[PDB]
């Protein structure tokens, strides 16, 4: 099995980059992450930051998740992402990617004990 907290990491952590290095990038992670098994996972965001600043926004600022629930949190700091989108040429099996570098604040669900992040929700 992967508890949550370790698919986390496994769908949204990358601290060997800095920047969404190049254009294939998001072809190459999306794949290599196992994000395009089942089908084309249609947005997926990286975060290029270390895993102990990613667990340190579930004491910051608390906020509403998208689905309605309130263990969100938004990062006081703005981070260095790389986000995901699926393009049209894009068809399962043939995932294709747009990779885009942008520093935004990240939201993320957390929950357990310890309390780390366990989903992705949103970056503003
Ligand atoms: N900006 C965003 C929005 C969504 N997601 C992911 O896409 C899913 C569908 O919205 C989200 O739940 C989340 O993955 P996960 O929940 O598995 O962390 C993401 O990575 N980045």
């Amino acid at each position: 099995k992967e508890t949550a907290a370790a698919k986390f990491e496994r769908q949204h952590m990358d601290s060997s980059t800095s920047a969404a290095s190049s254009s294939n990038y998001c072809n190459q992670m999306m794949k290599s992450r196992n994000l395009t098994k089942d089908r084309c996972k249609p947005v997926n965001t990286f975060v290029h930051e270390s895993l102990a600043d990613v667990q340190a926004v579930c004491s910051q600022k608390n906020v509403a998740c998208k689905n309605g629930q309130t263990n969100c949190y938004q990062s006081y700091s703005t981070m260095s992402i790389t986000d995901c989108r699926e393009t049209g040429s894009s068809k399962y099996p043939n995932c294709a990617y747009k990779t885009t570098q942008a520093n935004k604040h990240i939201i993320v669900a957390c929950e357990g004990n310890p309390y780390v992040p366990v989903h992705f929700d949103a970056s503003v």
